[PDB]
C-alpha cells in the first residue's frame, strides 16, 4: 500500500501520459459524436456511393478491411509509446517488455475504440469520419461479421461512463498482467499492477462516488476483452487461409504469433 | 529573485535530482575511485561471466552488436529518469502539453551526455547502476562501426569532467538544459525563457558559493553547451550510419517499436 497522495500522484501522471501518447481522447471523440459543433462534424459513410466520396473529402470490404490494418498498427506505435511511460515498466526484464505488449495492445485497442464508437458507428480518419456500424455489419462474406462484436462489447462497456483520466489507469493495469504466458519475472510485473490497481481503486472512488462497485464491474470487462481478442484472431486465420492476395503489417503478424 | 529564493529552489532541485536517478554523481565517484568491488569487463570471456553471474539488464545476435544495443535500451530507460525529473522543475508542468513534450524531445540527448560523464573516466564506464564497469579499451576496441561509436562519448566526459561539478551544480544545470526555449516547434517560448532566467539566477549563485575559487566556472560551464549540442549532432548522424550499413541488426518488431 502507498500513501493516497501517492496514488493520486501516479494516476495524474498517467493521465498526462495518455493525454501525450493518444491524440484523439474520449473527451474529444465524445464532442464529436454529440454535435452542436459545426467546428467539428464529421463526414458520415453509411453505403458504397459515400465511401466513394468519402475518398475524395477526408474492393470494398478490402479497401476497408486494409485500411483498419493500418489503423490498428497506428495504434500499436501509440499504445508503445504509452507503455514506456509507466513507472516501472521500461525497468522490466526486456523480453518481458515484449510479451506485455504482445498480449495487451489488442485488450487495450478495444478499450480503446469504444470511446469512439456509439450504438450507430465508429469514428475514423482521426474524427474526420463516421462509418456506420449497420454499413460495417453488411460487408461481405467473411468481414462485417469482422467488427459487430466490438460494436456489442463497446455500447456495454462505455455504460461505465468512464472519461480519459480512468481510462489512462485502466489500461495500465492491463499492460502490466503478469498472467500474460512465458513472462519471466511475474513478481516485479505484479508489484507494479498492484500500485495501477489502487491508483485505479482510488480514482475511480473520487471520480464517480455514486456508482457502488465500479473498481469490481471496470475489473470484470477484462474477461469480455479476452473473448473479443479470442474470436478476432480466430477470424483474422480464416481471411489468411481465404485472401492469399492481401498481406499483414510486420508488427502485426508479431502480435498475433502463438497466443493462447 | 532574492538570493534566498534561489537557494531555495537549488535545494528543491537538488533534492529531486537525489531522487530521479538512481547513482548520484558523488556514489559513482566513489565507486570510480575506491573505498563491495564492481565486475569489470574488460574483454569477451569476462564479458561471457557478466551474464550468469551478475546477469545484466540490457546484454541478453553477436557481441559488438549486443553491447551497442544495450547502450540503446539504458538510453531509453533513462530518459524516463530525467521525465520524472523534469516534472518537479517548478513552472514546468504548467507550461503547455505539446511544449513539455518537445523540451524533453529535444532536450533527453545533452541531458543523457551529460549525465554519462557523471559514470565515466579515462578508463572505463559504471553500468548497471554501479555493480559493472566496463573499460574504456574494450569498447573503443569493438569492431568496425561501433568502436568508433563509443569513443567521443569518453572524449567528452574527460574535458567536462575537469569542471568538477557535484549533484547540487547538475542538477540546475539540467533543468537549465531541459527550459532551453529555442528548440523547434514551441508555441509558448515566453514562459520557458522565464523559467530559465531563474534557473540560471540560481544556476550562477550556486557556482559562486560551491566553487569559489573557480573565475567564470558559470561561463565556462555555459560554454560545454555549445559542445553538447554538436556532440548529439555528430552521435544522431553516427546512429544513422550504423542503421543504413549494419543488416545484423534485426531486433524485435515490438522491440524497434520501443527503441526507435
Ligand atoms: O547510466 C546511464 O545513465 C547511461 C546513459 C546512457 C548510456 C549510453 N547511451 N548510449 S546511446 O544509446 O548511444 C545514446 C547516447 C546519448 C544520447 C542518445 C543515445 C551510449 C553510447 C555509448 C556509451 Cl559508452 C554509453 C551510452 C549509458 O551507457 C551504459 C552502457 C554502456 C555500455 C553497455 C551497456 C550500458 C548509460
Amino acid at each position: 500500500h502507498m500513501e493516497s497522495a501517492d496514488l493520486r500522484a501516479l494516476a495524474k501522471h498517467l493521465y498526462d501520459s495518455y493525454i501525450k501518447s493518444f491524440p484523439l481522447t474520449k473527451a474529444k471523440a465524445r464532442a464529436i459524436l454529440t454535435g452542436k459543433t459545426t467546428d467539428k462534424s464529421p463526414f458520415v459513410i453509411y453505403d458504397m456511393n459515400s465511401l466513394m466520396m468519402g475518398e475524395d473529402k477526408i474492393e470494398v470490404a478490402i479497401r476497408i478491411f486494409q485500411g483498419c490494418q493500418f489503423r490498428s498498427v497506428e495504434a500499436v506505435q501509440e499504445i508503445t509509446e504509452y507503455a514506456k511511460s509507466i513507472p516501472g515498466f521500461v525497468n522490466l526484464d526486456l523480453n518481458d517488455q515484449v510479451t506485455l505488449l504482445k498480449y495487451g495492445v489488442h485488450e487495450i485497442i478495444y478499450t480503446m475504440l469504444a470511446s469512439l464508437m456509439n450504438k450507430d458507428g465508429v469514428l475514423i480518419s482521426e474524427g474526420q469520419g463516421f462509418m456506420t456500424r449497420e454499413f460495417l455489419k453488411s460487408l461481405r462474406k467473411p468481414f462485417g461479421d469482422f467488427m459487430e462484436p466490438k460494436f456489442e462489447f463497446a455500447v456495454k462497456f462505455n455504460a461505465l461512463e468512464l472519461d480519459d483520466s480512468d481510462l489512462a489507469i485502466f489500461i495500465a493495469v492491463i499492460i502490466l498482467s503478469g498472467d500474460r504466458p512465458g513472462l519471466l519475472n511475474v513478481k516485479p510485473i505484479e508489484d507494479i499492477q498492484d500500485n495501477l490497481l489502487q491508483a485505479l481503486e482510488l480514482q475511480l472512488k473520487l471520480n464517480h462516488p455514486e456508482s457502488s462497485q465500479l473498481f469490481a464491474k471496470l475489473l470484470q470487462k477484462m474477461t469480455d476483452l479476452r473473448q473479443i481478442v479470442t474470436e478476432h484472431v480466430q477470424l483474422l486465420q480464416v481471411i489468411k487461409k481465404t485472401e492469399t492476395d492481401m498481406s499483414l503489417h510486420p508488427l502485426l503478424q508479431e502480435i498475433y504469433k502463438d497466443l493462447y
